[PDB]
């Protein structure tokens, strides 16, 4: 172990510009270690960049993109040019900031903020960090990112591609518990995905569950779907992923304990940090990361909802028992 120079201990040397950073996002990029949408928009970064990791178009011949590299920052010229990354302009710049003042690479900074903007959130796991990924990039080929009007057998061919099976990408959506859209339906901005925008829990796969009867805006977005109740939205590829006999069980599974589905995600997003990467040559600084505070609210049925309005889609297994919340039908207010 070593003893930095602000007095903090550590396991690395390397691991101690990262404290610096940590005040600065703290204090500035997330206004006081707040869970609102700069978490959010973050997470969309993150999962953008790595993303862009093709072991197909290699193969084929062609760049297929460097992975968990930063890119997204470094070639922000082309990348936000993607109609995939749209709203991520201001966000993108204030990171790329962050990155020169403290001399980290890009690639390392975006999984760095990523880790601190979660445990600003309740019931959110400690995520990994490893320090080390190279600060050159190319720029990501088009059309890598999955997106709400894909199909569910085009969204798993193209996780397959990076890597990830059909249950690990049930495991990451579990971001969608601390998601809103402003692009999708832009009448209703920042609906959220989940009744708990700010708490990272299992909100999120329980409600898409949910029979669809409510219509949050004025017309129906070209890849949204009918929500359970007021000021929800519900994305296309997210009611497909719930039902679909390919990834339903899994799903089911992610409902009934906040436990479990952070120990899945935490997983599952370690795995994408080092697409396009060798973990072993990677230092890990993991020890830098804060822990979030605890979630004790325990899973459930909203708005006098029961169990019986679930639409169990893997019905060869168990629905587990979820507690039940008396009504009235709730009405979200935009997230923060
Ligand atoms: C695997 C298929 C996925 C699809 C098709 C998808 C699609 C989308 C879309 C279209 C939005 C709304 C963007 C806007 O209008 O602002 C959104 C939001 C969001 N997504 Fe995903 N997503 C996927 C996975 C993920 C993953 C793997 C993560 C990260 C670990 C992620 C994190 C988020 C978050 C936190 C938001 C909210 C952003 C806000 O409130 O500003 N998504 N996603
Ligand atoms: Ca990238
Ligand atoms: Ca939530």
């Amino acid at each position: 172990s070593v003893t930095c120079p602000g007095g903090q201990s550590t396991s690395n040397s390397q691991c101690c510009v990262w404290f610096d950073v940590l005040d600065d996002l703290q204090t500035n990029f997330y206004q006081g270690s707040k869970c609102e949408s700069p978490v959010r928009k973050i997470l969309r970064i993150v999962f953008h960049d790595a993303i862009g990791f093709s072991p197909a178009l290699t193969a084929a011949g062609q760049f297929g993109g460097g992975g968990a590299d930063g890119s997204i920052i470094a070639h922000s010229n082309i990348e936000l040019a993607f109609p995939a990354n749209g709203g991520l302009t201001d966000t993108v710049e204030a990171l790329r900031a962050v990155g020169i003042n403290h001399g980290v690479s890009f690639g390392d900074l975006i999984q760095f903020a990523t880790a601190v903007g979660m445990s600003n959130c309740p019931g959110s796991p400690r995520l990994e960090f490893l320090t080390g990924r190279s600060s050159s990039s190319q720029p990501s080929p088009p059309s890598l990112i999955p997106g709400p009007g894909n199909t569910v057998t085009a969204i798993l061919d193209r996780m397959g591609d990076a890597g990830f099976s059909p249950d690990e990408v049930v495991d990451l959506l579990a971001a969608h518990s601390l998601a809103s859209q402003e692009g999708l339906n832009s009448a209703i901005f920042r609906s959220p995905l989940d009744s708990t925008p700010q708490v990272f829990d299992t909100q999120f796969y329980i409600e898409t569950l949910l029979k669809g009867t409510t219509q949050p805006g004025p017309s129906l977005g070209f890849a949204e779907e009918l929500s359970p109740f007021p000021g929800e939205f519900r994305m296309r590829s997210d009611a497909l992923l719930a039902r679909d006999s390919r990834t339903a069980c899994r799903w089911q599974s992610m409902t009934s304990s906040n436990e479990v589905m952070g120990q899945r995600y935490r997983a599952a997003m370690a795995k994408m940090s080092v697409l396009g990467f060798d973990r072993n040559a990677l230092t890990d600084c993991s020890d830098v990361i804060p822990s979030a505070v605890s979630n004790n609210a325990a899973p459930v049925i909203p708005g006098g909802l029961t169990v019986d309005d679930i639409e169990v889609s893997c019905p060869s297994e168990p629905f587990p028992e979820i507690a039940a919340a008396s009504g009235p039908l709730p009405a979200l207010a935009p997230a923060p």
